[PDB]
């Protein structure tokens, strides 16, 4: 696929465009402190004169009621919560559109599932930063950058591309690369990935791998430390030189181990119930479910975070994070 | 459990005896810096002259034969890989051992499974630690140092434990903090941990999920990204924070996605097979597997490595690599 970096992109066709950041979370943050950087000319437009508004004034900006932002502005970025845009958009961005703005996503999953539904006279189009907003703020500021996706939902105006490119370059992801995609893809493989793999999978194998070696009888901090701590050292070499690499950096024991017992323990069964959840994804049941339940107030949210919080596994973590903490320079 | 720091032992119970690091690995060199920082007298032992024994020429060492570096050592330390440290030691370890001399480990699987049969006159004991050779090395170097784990098993002088703590306080542990175990815990839960979580379970993980992306026609490269490479984003934050501080750090959809259906896909039946892969450690069934398969060349390996190496995931991850050297800082 097309990777575009600076040398493709041209920041002209938003160099004299006024952007609304709608959000100053940390992804809100990074890229107002990036675009202004860059020489944009941003506003922050907030819901209320809460922390973020602080946050905002301690950064040098001046933020405004979002509907002040967004009548002051051409490209409207949002960068808030999923399940709050529709409301901020219905109430705050849509009376003000005029033919020719530009609503900005790091995000599909508003626009794909219909819960803003722009008019037909604006371009609709997205930038999503494969790193947390601290990163995505820190390598721009040190010259370099983070990579991102890019797509474009409606091109009204023709220069959709260009202009989420031109976004991607202001914030730094073309010194890295960026690669097109569409908001359907964006939107299906991100659900995907964070439910099977990135936190739901993940997060479960860490989890049973350590309750098996408790209800063993083995000591909790060194289940701990063999379960879920050592695990940074495999993902950084995988992140750093893919499985090959990670598996000629790890004994052959492990090499050995991984290989005939991994595939027992994650068997063919886990695969066919992933093949399961992108089903459910992409004929739509899990985004109305979610949709539903956040509308009756997300318990299994907050249930599931208490559970966490007074589990065994975070009581153990917090006491081996002070051991790391007290030698790391 | 008992946490030592610095304040437990005084490096007065080896600073006079003199340490043979056996091998020059990523672990050994590490080991031998640190060593040798904190005024220990340090021989490299090799059994060959190649880069290993030029790394060390490289750091000021003069690498000595393995049998050479113990016949002028008090503490032999077998920095060396697993399956081969039975060969080094009955041809050149053993024949030069007297009377209060140490073996030292950083695994316990030789000394647990009988492998090495120490004689009754040494002190045998581990120092395990908890994190790759660089970091040993970098934290040591920048005045702090990493947690590890440490094990008597033979504890001839009655001081087998405040040798290992010195040992483990010389490379620096103690500055961050040390937790006694036994040889048979550390080498069960290793086996455990890397069998079914860091390497075989996460990677079966990973791989499945791109393969499920792949197979439903979306590009490779985003699959990538939302299933590999941002595995790191997550287990730096679990490393960093706990379970509880990741989970505040995603969006409540991840939340919600990865409680419900994280658990749909890794179900109990998973930790139910775990149990019997522990059962198969425990039992030692596995481990006489392994000396057997790696008695007959290892065969399962390379043809595992074969087929990483050759498979769509990885092709697609070298490119993307690039992509993200291209602009960090
Ligand atoms: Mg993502
Ligand atoms: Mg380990």
């Amino acid at each position: 696929a097309k990777i575009y970096t600076d040398k493709d992109v041209s920041l002209d066709v938003i160099k004299e465009k006024r952007v609304a950041v709608l959000g100053y979370g940390s992804q809100g943050r990074a890229w107002a402190l990036n675009l202004r950087d860059s020489g944009i000319k941003v506003s922050v437009g907030l819901e209320r004169e809460g922390n973020s508004w602080k946050q905002a004034e301690n950064d040098g900006f001046k933020p405004l009621r979002t509907e002040e932002a967004v009548r002051n502005s051409d490209i409207i970025i949002f960068l808030l919560p999923d399940m709050i845009q529709r409301t901020v958009y219905l109430e705050r961005v849509k009376p003000y559109l005029k033919e020719g703005m530009d609503l900005v996503f790091a995000h599909g999953f508003n626009i794909h599932y219909r819960l803003i539904e722009p008019p037909s006279n604006v371009d609709v189009y997205m930038i999503a930063p494969k790193a947390p907003g601290p990163i995505v703020r820190e390598y721009f500021a040190k010259g370099g950058g983070v990579p991102a996706l890019v797509a474009t939902y409606q091109d009204h105006s023709g220069k959709a591309l260009q202009k989420a490119l031109a976004v991607a370059k202001a914030i730094g992801a073309t010194r890295a690369g960026v690669i097109e995609t569409t908001f359907k893809e964006e939107t299906e493989t991100d659900l995907f990935g964070e439910q099977v793999d990135l936190v739901g999978g993940v997060m479960q194998l860490m989890r049973y791998a350590f309750q098996t070696l408790v209800e063993a009888g083995y000591q909790p901090e060194v289940a701990y430390f063999e379960t879920i701590n050592e695990m940074k050292l495999i993902v950084d070499l995988v992140y750093e030189k893919g499985f090959s690499g990670m598996l000629t950096a790890v004994s052959d024991t492990a090499k050995y181990g991984g290989m005939t017992v991994g595939k027992m323990v994650i068997d063919e069964s886990v695969k066919e119930r992933m093949k399961k959840a992108l089903d459910n994804i992409r004929s739509g049941k899990f985004a109305e479910k979610w949709v539903e339940e956040y509308g009756k107030g997300a318990n299994t949210i907050k249930e599931g975070m208490k559970e966490v919080d007074n589990s065994t596994e975070e009581k153990v973590g917090r006491s081996l994070r002070d051991i790391i903490l007290r030698g790391k320079p």
